[PDB]
């Protein structure tokens, strides 16, 4: 197709699967233009077949890139370079003409709400990375669909990558292959480009057979151009470009433009003993219990929880005013450590087959191991750590990396919701905010209004986790659990959320805030959690139904005395678990005030400032 005076623009002869001729016009140009830049040795157009999948895994195996886990059905283990183990927020940038479209201008001068880079600066960064980056490697072309095919809310992308690990994982986490290209036709697609940044011959040493370029790692988003461009990292959040990059950052901006929402929320369906089912969404920060909640095993008899998704929601008010949500993903990319029969039995049943593990320990009989797995091993069974060394319980360091993962098909979840792929989405009746707060924040409260509910989201704070580069357990702001993921100005995001109240016939969800992670004076968890969280969901259910089970406090509604079912617990310290201290909350509100003044400033909606003033006043009166 392409004109040329010589022979170095048409890449037809380097195609090892599929055809550039069979590709839609704009797809061909996208692939070929980037082939000209990156200079791959081969181009593989992914078809999404099981044959393609097994053969690629086998190839990675023979190359030492992955290992087969012999104990399980079609399960695999990758060990990364220790420099490439999580998201890096400081190297995650969005490109816009004006900085203020991307982040509010902070009064202090350092934004905690995203990272902006000028188009001039990015072009320099791009030219210093991508030319020739795929030399000696295969460029895989991944046609992928976010959302279930046929969904009005579904969006398709093309990811170019030089990483087989990215291909395999994208097969799990998205709908990918030939049928997606057929669905696309001559339509629009998000342009996604990824490279590990290690052209052959290697100029730097390879660590644990894991190609990466930590020094040059850059995860860039160009909303105007509809492009995502990621360099130097193979880790999930950095490399699986449909997930955080498209489904959150790109899509949140599109959402604001088009009147819907793209959120860091799980979706679950809960059924009560009276035969009633409601769908709930929940925004918790990374590694703060979303996956546990999404596929929870309720301890309360007659209650059932079913899973729609554990990470991302795309939501839109329909003509009927119902807030309808879909899961854009096709799998779960869940945190491994802490996963056990005790904490998450439904996950355990999911990850036994067709699952890729990254940075977990391996047992000598070909099984997986991590901190908190709560399964003893037979005598004689030994452990190889994520660092490919022999590991024993007394080794000081963990057998698995704290941010190690499973990447597993959603269809395999034993309690996957019957409607998890329904084109119309599911109706959300309650939205839950929450994070890790060791002190001051009660087990559960309910917002006083939509506007107060938006403030509660905006005010969210949670302990730092291992999901990114932030060390320790320092309590950080994480509004709407979206801090690492805003595709545009957080102030405008708040305004967008607030605008939902004025939408025709809108049936606004009840908004709650939970704290599973409150500790007492000597650092013990006040709440058993996991399956016991069904007791809090029960109370939320009744509140949505309009049950008179609430008591007014300065921070919102809490359960009345004896309103929460605590049967089979009994020892629970309800005094301090539900306690609200004037002193803590005076401190809390002043901290929120200063944060919003600094970080949001001229872009802070009046309604949010008003809620802040109201809360300060309610506290001053207690
Ligand atoms: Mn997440
Ligand atoms: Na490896």
């Amino acid at each position: 197709m392409p004109p040329q005076l010589h022979n170095g623009l048409d890449f037809s002869a380097k195609v090892i699967q599929g055809s550039l001729d069979s590709l839609p016009q704009e797809v061909r140009k996208f692939v070929e233009g980037n082939a000209q830049l990156c200079q791959p040795e081969y181009i593989h157009i992914c078809d999404g077949s099981e044959e393609e999948y097994g053969r690629l895994l086998a190839h990675m195996q023979e190359e030492g890139v992955i290992r087969k886990l012999k104990k399980y059905d079609n399960c695999w283990l990758a060990l990364t370079d220790p420099r490439d183990v999580a998201r890096i927020e400081s190297k995650t940038v969005i490109i816009t003409q004006e900085q203020r479209d991307t982040v509010p201008i902070p009064k202090s001068g350092q934004s905690q709400l995203g990272r902006w880079m000028s188009e001039e600066d990015f072009e320099k960064a791009f030219n210093a990375r991508f030319p020739g980056c795929m030399k000696g490697r295969t460029m895989y072309v991944i046609p992928f669909s976010m959302g279930p095919l046929g969904s009005p809310l579904a969006k398709i992308g093309i990811e170019l990558t030089d990483s087989p690990y990215v291909v395999a994982s994208m097969r799990i986490m998205t709908r990918m292959g030939t049928s997606v290209l057929e669905a696309l036709g001559d339509g629009e697609f998000i342009k996604c480009l990824h490279s590990v940044g290690c052209p052959l011959p290697l100029k730097k040493p390879l660590v644990n057979n894991w190609a990466c370029n930590p020094e040059l790692t850059l995860i860039a988003h160009l909303p105007d151009r509809r492009e995502i461009i990621s360099f130097g990292s193979g880790y999930g959040g950095n490399s699986l470009l449909g997930k955080k990059c498209f489904a959150l950052r790109i899509a949140s901006r599109l959402a604001k433009e088009e009147g819907w929402l793209a959120e860091h929320m799980l979706i679950l369906g809960i059924t009560n003993p009276e035969g009633k089912k409601k769908y709930l969404a929940a925004a918790f920060p990374s590694a703060c219990g979303k996956t546990n909640l999404a596929m929870m095993n309720p301890t309360l008899p007659g209650w059932k929880v079913e899973c729609v998704g554990d990470d991302i929601a795309w939501m839109k008010f329909d003509a009927q005013g119902n807030l309808r949500a879909i899961n854009p993903e096709n799998g779960f990319f869940g945190v491994a450590p802490g996963t056990s029969v005790k904490t998450n039995p439904n996950a355990i049943k999911t990850i036994q087959k067709n699952t890729i593990f990254t940075n977990v320990a391996e047992t000598s009989d070909g099984g997986v191991y991590w901190e908190g797995i709560d399964e003893p091993l037979a005598p004689g069974v030994t452990i190889t750590s994520w660092k490919n060394k022999e590991w024993r319980p007394q080794d000081e360091e963990p057998c698995a990396h704290p941010n190690s993962r499973f990447c597993t098909p959603a269809s395999q979840c034993p309690i996957i919701d019957p409607a998890w792929e329904s084109p119309e989405g599911v109706p959300i009746e309650g939205i839950i905010f929450g994070g890790r707060r060791p002190a001051g924040v009660p087990l559960v409260y309910e917002a006083l209004s939509w506007q107060h509910g938006v403030f509660v989201g905006a005010a969210m704070r949670s302990e730092a986790t291992a999901a990114a580069e932030h060390k320790g357990k320092v309590i950080m702001h994480d509004p709407f659990a979206m801090r690492p993921f805003f595709g545009y100005n957080f102030g405008k995001y708040l305004a967008h959320w607030l605008s939902m109240a004025h939408r025709p016939a809108a049936k606004l969800p009840k908004i709650f805030h939970v704290n599973w992670f409150r500790k007492d004076k000597n650092g013990k968890f006040l709440w058993p959690g996991f399956g016991e969280n069904s007791r809090v969901l029960e109370w939320m259910f009744g509140r949505i139904e309009g049950e008179d089970s609430a008591k007014l406090t300065p921070i919102g509604y809490v359960p009345k005395e004896d309103a929460l079912n605590l049967k089979g617990l009994g020892d629970v310290n309800v005094e301090e678990l539900f306690g609200i201290s004037k002193e803590f909350w005076e401190k809390e509100v002043e901290e929120i005030d200063k944060y919003l003044e600094d970080q949001v400033n001229a872009d802070l909606p009046y309604e949010i400032e008003r809620e802040l003033r109201a809360l300060k006043q309610r506290i001053s009166q207690m």
